[PDB]
């Protein structure tokens, strides 16, 4: 299963589908053998496991994901949960939290998609850009009580890294254990006094946007890890990529999974990271959060 020797990319997609709510078929994140050669790029740099955020609403794949594993021979950590406010279906309002979070619970006990594959993480729940919805903070609630069930972590979405300490307080105020929390994308914009605070209250964060320079630039993504190193919190901070596209996939003129680490880890150490610090983002954090 989880491969503790090896790096882990803590945010990605390897089958989602979110076509549907864009009417792209770029966001139709389906390409079989072009995925596959990717995980076997990323298996030559290292990595081992990847943490895939697609919950079923999403466009979660699992027989995709099994067969992606069997092919390569990388690990897939599934998740379970929702997404956020315009992509929720109609029953997120309807159902009550105790039946969200009872799914949430069976996803991660019995299996998904009709497949012996497990959801190994309450992931991605998110929150809309500047406000939690009410139907947000219910799946919140909801993610709160599978945890408090089934000890799984819960990894979250910030939109363009806003939010995330309302995520934490609403987890917190719920029993949750923060140590047992990772905040997804805080680096879409200079966020270095949140991120602060957050791991002040013992979460984790992620820097998962590498490469999405149209966003925010990934040299300034760097000087944000210097800000980490300087003071000493690398152990709270993972990374990774949050592919999402066709477009992103080198085979259609992307950069691909391994920009990671063809490209930017190698620009992280030239400005002076040991390949230690990198490693602790990379292999310590993970192996010690994911399992
Ligand atoms: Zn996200
Ligand atoms: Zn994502």
């Amino acid at each position: 299963s989880f491969d503790p020797t090896g790096y882990t990319l803590a945010h990605e997609h390897l089958h989602i589908d979110l076509s549907g709510f864009k009417n792209n078929v770029d966001c139709r994140l389906d390409q079989y053998a072009f995925i596959c050669q990717e995980m076997n790029d990323l298996m030559t740099r290292g990595v081992r496991n990847v943490i895939e955020m697609t919950n079923r609403y999403m466009g979660r794949n699992a027989q995709f994901m099994l067969d992606v594993m069997r092919e390569t021979g990388i690990n897939v950590v599934a998740c379970t949960g929702y997404y956020q406010d315009a992509f929720f279906p109609e029953h997120v309002a309807t159902r009550s939290v105790q039946e969200l979070a009872q799914e949430m619970v069976d996803e991660i006990e019995q299996g998904i998609d009709g497949t012996e594959l497990k959801a190994g993480i309450i992931a991605e729940i998110g929150t809309s850009e500047g406000k939690i919805t009410p139907l947000e903070e219910k799946v919140f609630i909801a993610a709160a009580l599978a945890h408090n069930q089934t000890g799984r972590p819960i990894s979250t979405h910030t939109s363009f890294s806003t939010m995330g300490l309302e995520q934490l307080a609403l987890l917190q105020a719920h029993g949750v254990d923060l140590s047992r929390v990772t905040v997804g994308h805080c680096d879409l914009k200079d966020n270095l006094d949140n991120i602060l605070k957050m791991i002040d209250l013992g979460a984790y964060v992620q820097f998962d946007t590498i490469g999405k320079n149209s966003y925010y630039p990934d040299e300034k993504r760097i000087a944000m890890l210097h800000a980490l190193r300087d003071r000493g919190l690398l152990n709270r901070v993972m990374l990774s990529m949050d592919i999402t596209r066709r477009s992103h996939l080198k085979a259609n003129g992307g950069y691909g999974y391994d920009y990671l680490l063809t490209t930017f880890i190698p620009q992280l150490r030239q400005s002076g990271f040991s390949q230690a610090d990198v490693d602790v983002m990379l292999r310590e954090n993970p192996s010690q959060f994911f399992q």
